[PDB]
């Protein structure tokens, strides 16, 4: 038919139309007018009207809402938004008929965090949002640090494993299809799981501007269309809008992050922001719209002379398919492949040299913090590549100088966040956080109930002036038991030859959030929650001051029937044991005899003891010195389905030979002290400092190439790699930490999401 008066309505005339659709025949005539450019010059200030022009420099254009963004500035004399000083926005100065403040999401591709320190009069509009608004030093993307998984994470509050968009390129073996950046397949909705903000909003009655733009639509027009939509009738006007830009990522790829040619792109991007901000100013909405400026990921120096090649480690590379780049995802090219040997492949990639620039991993063995396993679309073998490098098949694979996609805790991959407007705080500086968290935030701004996500709702209230959500601490589902002396040393046939709570449990007992049965067990130097179902402790709290054998005794508070026994570990060639509270840190020889209790013991592979012994005898003390005492809480994890969630007993696939003692996949530790370190851990009266890790429980150390040398050359390096958020351990244990503190519960939520990166 025609687009007589329907340009970008919310025969087709909408945003996705110039992309594998046919659009109405007149759609370029009417909608993509581009005559006489975008910015008004003094030349046109009178100018009678004209349908052919991009925008209009007439003295009636305000009423139409089809002015150029610089009309009120050039012709009527006012100033750009960027030159005006900044008042506080104590509440929204929105026009009548505005139900809430609109949200405008401004997404920039590859805007590395550090760019903010570059740019004085390169980015004067952005610097002004930054400084007047709520900002953080940096923002952490999800892994992989690639465009599609992050924008969809940002849309959904979900990790990639859950929303399905697991990379720019991927292969679903069940659709038997391939998803790509180029192509029409990605427009099939089957690939896109979860609930994105724009569907959440519409399902609750809040209109949304369509987030995607066809490629053939210039930036300046995307802006104008937004400002046009804002002027629509109230009933039709959206509350949430978004703008995505391919820059500065493109340039970054040509010239690298820190090139000389990057200034220009960053100027171009401030301009488009300025246009947005003079456009808002014009319609009288610059003290009314909520503005988020965010990136999808950072950008690193990557050149093709730094490329490792599979053909140097594998003799027949033509039989496998590699998604190459800044990660590797390996699989069989053919589905009939007899000579395909995943074990042989992982063998031939593992520490063939000291300084190898990638490390192979079955997907269930990567660090848990990446949340990168648990989707059939993630290949089993997966390569983690070193910063500044690349991976490829043969030499057959220089143009590019920057790239991204690395492990999301590396610095160059960190990206930006600024929130400016009525609901956001004023000139305030919140600590760094993760992008999964923002779906909840955007939900709150619009007053939406968020879909279940992987953001911890309440962890980011400290950004907002005005909070709908008051986070309620989860109720406990299993009350513990406090056994006294209930049994006699002689009942036990195990075969084994041989002021507590106030000091060792500083934040209250962890709450068990699933149905099980456990007992609290006090001792002098530590305390524990002992699972009668899993036959070892779910947790073990203790505290070490700054100044701080094969015997196994049975514990008379616990039935022999709910206890482990030495004769299994004696019968399992591959399995030994260790303790969760170490004997080496014993306040007394007498007290030492509790450390050897069977209730304190746990299954450990000998290759793991090396690591664990080193953590307990060396590191905890080292930390204790460094941090003014520490409170440790270690325990075990069962995630045989690698879904990131605590397993039921029927999930466990390994036991100690002939027993019902479950073998953990990982062991955790949460280590806490006072932020203000000059106070000692046990007598802290203020904010907390937490660090934590989830060490994979492996029968070999093939992941650590330097494990031939002494523990002090490699264990800490392993531990830094498996660092974790407390919340990450909560999911894996179904426990709940930090419940009795002097701190408000939103702040404990922020401490629970913190991750020590080790930059
Ligand atoms: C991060 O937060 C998410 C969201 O809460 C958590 O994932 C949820 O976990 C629960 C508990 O295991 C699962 O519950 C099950 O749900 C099904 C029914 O759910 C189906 O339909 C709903 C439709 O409204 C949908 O949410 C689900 O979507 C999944 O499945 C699709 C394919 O079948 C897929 O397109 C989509 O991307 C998503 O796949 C991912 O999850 C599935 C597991 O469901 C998994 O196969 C795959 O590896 C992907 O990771 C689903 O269709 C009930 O019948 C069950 O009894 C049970 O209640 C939710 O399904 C699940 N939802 C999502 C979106 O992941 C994560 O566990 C959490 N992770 C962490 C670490 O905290
Ligand atoms: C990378 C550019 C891009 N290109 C496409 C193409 C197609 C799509 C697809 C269109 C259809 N949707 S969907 O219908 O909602 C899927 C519905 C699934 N449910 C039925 C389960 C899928 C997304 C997204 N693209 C995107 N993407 C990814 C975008 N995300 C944002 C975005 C994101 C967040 C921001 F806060 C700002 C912007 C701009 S664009
Ligand atoms: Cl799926
Ligand atoms: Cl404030
Ligand atoms: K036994
Ligand atoms: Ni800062
Ligand atoms: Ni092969
Ligand atoms: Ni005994
Ligand atoms: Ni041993
Ligand atoms: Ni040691
Ligand atoms: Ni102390
Ligand atoms: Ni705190
Ligand atoms: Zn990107
Ligand atoms: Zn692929
Ligand atoms: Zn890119
Ligand atoms: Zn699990």
């Amino acid at each position: 038919g025609s687009c007589k008066g329907r340009c970008f309505e919310l025969c087709r005339c909408d945003n996705l139309c110039k992309s594998y659709t046919s659009c109405c025949h007149d759609f370029d005539e009417l909608c993509l007018k581009t005559a006489r450019g975008w910015e008004c010059t003094k030349d046109r200030c009178g100018e009678v009207r004209n349908e052919e022009n991009a925008c209009h420099c007439s003295e009636d254009c305000l009423a139409r809402g089809d002015c150029c963004t610089n009309y009120q500035v050039v012709c009527k004399g006012e100033s750009h938004w960027v030159d005006d000083d900044c008042e506080e926005i104590k509440a929204a100065e929105c026009p009548a008929g505005f139900v809430r403040p609109p949200l405008i999401i401004f997404s920039v591709d590859g805007f590395r965090a550090s760019y903010m320190k570059k740019g004085s009069k390169v980015m004067p509009n952005i610097e002004k949002l930054r400084s007047c608004g709520t900002h953080s030093p940096y923002m952490r993307p999800v892994y992989p640090t690639k465009t599609f998984p992050n924008l969809y994470t940002l849309a959904t509050g979900l990790y990639p494993e859950s929303h399905g968009i697991v990379g720019n390129s991927m292969y679903d073996p069940v659709f038997d299809a391939t998803f790509h950046l180029r192509g029409r397949e990605k427009f099939n909705h089957r690939w896109w799981g979860g609930q994105p903000l724009w569907i959440t909003a519409t399902k609750q009655g809040v209109k949304a501007g369509t987030f995607f733009w066809s490629v053939v639509i210039p930036h300046e027009r995307r802006i104008l269309t937004i400002l046009q939509w804002l002027t629509l009738p109230d009933h039709e006007r959206p509350s949430v809008y978004a703008f995505y830009s391919e820059q500065p990522d493109f340039s970054g790829h040509k010239y690298g992050p820190f090139g000389p040619e990057m200034t220009n792109p960053l100027r171009e991007i401030d301009k488009i922001v300025g246009q947005l901000m003079d456009g808002l100013k014009q319609l009288k909405l610059h003290r009314c719209v909520n503005v988020i400026f965010v990136g999808d990921h950072g950008m690193e120096d990557v050149t093709c002379d730094r490329t490792e090649f599979l053909s140097n480690y594998l003799t027949n590379v033509d039989d496998i398919t590699l998604v190459p780049g800044t990660l590797g995802r390996i699989r069989s090219k053919f589905s009939n492949n007899a000579k395909y040997d995943p074990k042989a492949i992982i063998a031939n990639l593992t520490c063939k040299k000291p300084d190898q620039h990638f490390k192979p991993y079955l997907k269930q063995h990567l660090p848990k913090r990446l949340h990168y396993a648990n989707n059939r679309r993630i290949e089993d073998i997966h390569l983690l590549v070193e910063r500044r490098w690349h991976v490829a098949r043969k030499p057959l694979d220089c143009f590019f100088q920057g790239d991204h996609g690395f492990d999301n805790k590396v610095n160059s991959m960190q990206t930006v966040f600024v929130g400016y407007g009525p609901t956001f705080k004023y000139k305030t500086k919140v600590p760094p956080f993760e992008n999964i968290e923002l779906y909840n935030v955007m939900c709150d701004l619009l007053g939406l109930k968020p879909a279940p996500n992987n953001g911890t709702h309440g962890s980011l209230n400290h950004l907002l002036r005005t909070n709908t959500f008051r986070p309620t601490m989860p109720e406990e589902v299993t009350r513990p038991n406090y056994p006294g002396i209930m049994y006699l040393q002689s009942d036990f046939d195990l075969g084994c030859t041989c002021s507590t709570e106030e000091r060792h449990l500083l934040y209250g007992r962890p709450a068990v959030l699933y149905r099980t049965r456990y007992d609290i067990l006090y001792h002098t130097d530590f305390e524990s929650g002992y699972s009668e179902i899993f036959l070892m402790p779910l947790w073990t709290s203790y505290t070490v001051s700054k100044q701080a054998t094969s015997c196994v005794r049975p514990d008379v508070r616990v039935s022999p029937s709910f206890s482990q026994n030495c004769l299994a570990y004696k019968n399992d060639k591959q399995m030994s044991y260790g303790f969760l509270f170490p004997p080496y840190l014993s306040s007394s020889p007498e007290a030492k005899y509790d450390a050897f209790l069977v209730t304190n013991m746990v299954p450990m592979y000998p290759a793991f003891k090396r690591v664990w012994n080193y953590f307990q005898r060396v590191l905890v003390k080292k930390y204790a010195s460094e941090r003014n005492g520490v409170n440790v809480i270690s325990g075990p994890i069962f995630d045989y389905d690698y879904d990131g969630l605590h397993d039921t007993e029927d999930k466990i696939k390994q036991y100690v030979e002939g027993s019902s003692i479950p073998v953990p996949t990982h062991y955790y530790s949460i280590i806490t002290s006072c932020l203000d370190f000059t106070q000692p851990a046990d007598k802290c009266d203020g904010p907390l400092s937490v660090s934590s890790f989830i060490l994979p429980h492996r029968p070999d150390n093939e992941e650590s190439c330097n494990s031939s040398e002494d523990e002090s050359k490699w264990v800490e390096e392993l531990m830094k790699m498996h660092t974790a958020r407390v919340r990450d351990i909560e999911h894996l244990t179904s426990l709940d930490f930090f419940r009795k503190t002097s701190r408000s519960y939103p702040e404990i939520l922020t401490l629970k999401t913190y991750l020590h990166t080790y930059e």
